[PDB]
């Protein structure tokens, strides 16, 4: 039993005497004590005209913006850490606040480990453990297939070749209570092996599994469940995770998220990673600004017709800059890589891709690596779909070419290797479209640098 | 303390061992039992090939919706209602549910009265004291200045016309903690009587007085503090408004709302006003859909230029009978009546109403009354420029027509009732734009007859 501290946002569309009453409603309780007010905007009652005379009047501590038309953010942010506040109460409605601005005073709020609530409505600020003995990276997204994995992967090998030792905690949607650890470093993960695992009942298409073979680096392989608005989940043994990464070979740390779902362990700097194909308001509305604000540098995905516009891409860029004018900010499409050799070869291509982009994919492998694509499956999600096109295609096929994600080991490799095919698997690039915003191992080498710098000077 | 039964919302994108070791935290808590699983999409990590695996091996049933790439809302509905549910647990994320996906399976949980949970967001239902005696419409709308009063003003001479004797309890940001009567039925509310009420430190100018001049009623002055995003209120009096209504000389009950807040009190039927002027996304996404939800009548409000376009009044029109089919739904924009005759008369016009549409009014004003407007002050919410345009225009005007709003009564009328004009009080009436949609009286009088119907059979 220990009070909570709260601070309230108040109005001059109430009348004083409604307010002060709630406030001290509020005050009354057991286990709170209301610390601060914040006038938050309206004008319809200025009878009483002084902040010290509210404040008189309260037996509180009040506060006002600059201009009282406009919420005063900087004030609230500024009050909630000068008084330490626990919780943030919103005593306030139209017209001084619609959805929008209670989602930009959440995410002030909440960004400083307070809870935001209301008369009808909770928010609760992301737990964050500080357990990291090496100097570290968040990756995190606003969604699935916007290539957070992707990303993950790529930088992983851009800190191997800065002459680092990454490993990367992945926090993925399942696996064992105790976070299973793959030597990708050490192991020569092939078709066979991944197969030997699924046969043990590992999750061996696991984002762990991936950046394992994908970047040939240590990975734990975190679980979670949920992933809430602000980015929170429900259970998770990523912390257990983080500890495990400390007791391991590896000298830097990659947190990577899952979904919109943030890693609730403490790192140097973060990568956020936002899909243009994604709608305007999960970016520019709810939590959205919450997780952009969160980063370093944004890389934005899916930059190209026919997954977004030349005006979206450009409004998205526009937004981030506004909002977080300190990040760098890269805008990139998705290109397949092999991992093997598919020269001259006849190639089944299993993909969890949107079917409108496949074309373009296919024109992309054939012309670079000089394949003939006689196939593809974009249904590495679907075990029945996928099914039907193996059957469709696997007697034409050389070898599949897969993407080592969802169904790909124990459905398609299983099939391809009964079948007597050679099974490659396939990562995804990060290429950037317009050289104008620079380049990305350059981008994700000054956070790595933060990252390095921040945990050298701070204890 | 008493258990509370929840629901689970899962989806296979999670593994199913860490959504039932989920469930099993869930279930294990003390006053909690987990009664029902609703599974709301996704495949990829579903290894069960049979859905009655999923209820076999967690010990709870699971409810299934018939097309696994959309939410099963009415299967949610369903059960809530069935197991009559206090909550419902969110254990999803991205791809499954966005924050659009979250706010409409919130708007469904909420009606029914359970509260909706995430990781990191909780809302809880609508607090309704079933208290009337009498039968009655709630008035409420989506934000300020919309016409909630405009329309309750109007739904209660239309009660009259009717033969019933109406009642409005105003729930209004401010007033006493007793709630205030004012007999506008019985008592002829000039000018000077206004500002005897304003000189005693009265609200002259609040809902409950512009009612009872208006329409000349009944009228309960009720206050409250806070508008939740659901509509919630943090305190209130308009329980004590309500019994003070049943004891009162009155045989139909209007419960009016303030801003975006929701009276507290159970009615037979709902009026919602919604401003075609708002953004899109407060109507159709947030609760602006729970809102509209809740309508047997929805007042579509500044249907016009400057206010609104064609194309979003017809976006507004659309959504509101996708979402609620069964609601009558009438299009309107507000023009003046006075409460007095100002033909062929000098007027010195006071409003509330941006500088936009003040030409629209002023040019209504003239042709219909056939009155000379010698100037105008928009500036019934601002003091200082209020008094700079009564000092400049008084002397011109015969009369002053101003609402009964805001600063009106205490320097309006108290300058013009010195300076020895005639004050006349003006109305806004909701006028419908296109008779294809029908007569605002007779969409009033079938809500009123539902209203009516519903309280001689609901007992
Ligand atoms: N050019 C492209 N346009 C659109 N999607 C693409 C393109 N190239 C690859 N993809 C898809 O992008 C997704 C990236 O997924 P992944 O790296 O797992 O990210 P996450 O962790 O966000 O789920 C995959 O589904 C892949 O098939
Ligand atoms: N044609 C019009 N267009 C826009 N606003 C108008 C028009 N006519 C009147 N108004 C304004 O509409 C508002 C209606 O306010 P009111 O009836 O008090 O509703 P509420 O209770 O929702 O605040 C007033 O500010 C009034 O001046
Ligand atoms: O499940 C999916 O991805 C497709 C079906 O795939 P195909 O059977 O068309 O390959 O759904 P659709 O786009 O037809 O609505
Ligand atoms: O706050 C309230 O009591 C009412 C009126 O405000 P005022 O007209 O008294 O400023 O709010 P509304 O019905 O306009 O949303
Ligand atoms: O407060 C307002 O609406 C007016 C007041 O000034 P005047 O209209 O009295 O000049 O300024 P604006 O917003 O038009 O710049
Ligand atoms: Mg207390
Ligand atoms: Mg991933
Ligand atoms: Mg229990
Ligand atoms: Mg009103």
């Amino acid at each position: 039993g220990e009070t909570k501290k709260m601070i309230c946002l108040v109005d001059g569309e109430h009348y004083f005497p409604v307010v002060k009453d709630s406030i001290e409603i509020l005050d009354d309780l057991e286990h709170i004590d209301v610390v601060a007010v914040v006038f938050i905007g309206g004008t319809e009652k200025l009878q009483i005209e002084d902040p010290k005379e509210y404040s008189e009047k309260l037996g509180k501590p009040v506060f006002f913006g600059p201009d009282p038309k406009k919420i005063p953010y900087d004030v609230i942010k500024k009050c909630v850490k000068k008084y330490n506040a626990d919780i943030v109460m919103d005593l306030s409605d139209e017209p001084v606040v619609d959805y929008t601005k209670r989602f930009r005073i959440a995410s002030i709020v909440l960004k400083e480990g307070a809870v935001y609530q209301g008369a009808d409505f909770k928010f609760e600020p992301l737990t964050e453990y500080d357990v990291l003995e090496k100097p570290s990276i968040k990756i995190i997204g606003t969604g699935k297939r916007i290539g957070k994995t992707a990303v993950s992967a790529y930088a992983a090998r851009v800190i191997h070749k800065h002459k680092y030792n990454p490993c990367v905690v992945a926090m993925g949607r399942g696996g064992p209570r105790e976070p299973e650890i793959v030597e990708g470093n050490k192991i020569e993960i092939t078709a066979e092996y991944l197969l030997e695992q699924a046969d043990k009942g590992v999750h061996a298409a696991s984002d762990h599994w991936e950046d394992a073979l994908m970047s040939r680096i240590l990975t734990v392989g975190c679980r979670r469940c949920g992933g809430g608005m602000l980015g929170d989940t429900f259970i998770t043994n990523v912390k257990r995770g983080a500890e495990i990464a400390n007791k391991l070979d590896s000298d830097f740390v990659i947190m990577e998220g899952s979904g919109a779902a943030i890693p609730p362990v403490k790192t140097n700097r973060q990568i956020v990673t936002v899909g243009a194909n994604q709608p305007m308001i999960n970016i520019n509305n709810f939590f959205g600004p919450f997780r952009i604000g969160l980063a370093d540098l944004v890389i934005i995905t899916m930059c190209e017709e026919p997954m977004a516009t030349t005006e979206k891409i450009k409004k998205v860029e526009k937004f981030i800059k506004e909002i977080n004018p300190s990040a760098n900010v890269i805008p990139t499409v998705f290109r397949p890589k092999p991992v093997g050799n598919v020269e001259g070869k006849k190639v089944l291509f299993a993909t969890t891709a949107p079917k409108v982009v496949v074309g373009k994919l296919v024109n992309y492998l054939e012309s670079k690596y000089g394949c003939d694509v006689v196939g593809v499956t974009p249904h590495l999600s679907n075990r029945p779909l996928l099914r039907r096109d193996l059957k469709k295609y696997i007697n034409k096929a050389d070898l599949m070419l897969t993407e080592l994600k969802a169904a790909a080991v124990d459905v398609a490799t299983r099939v391809a290797i009964e079948a007597g095919l050679d099974v490659v698997y396939c990562d995804n690039i990060p290429v950037v479209i317009d050289e104008s915003y620079g380049n990305i191992d350059d981008a994700i080498i000054e956070v790595v640098e933060m990252a390095i710098d921040d945990f050298k000077n701070n204890r």
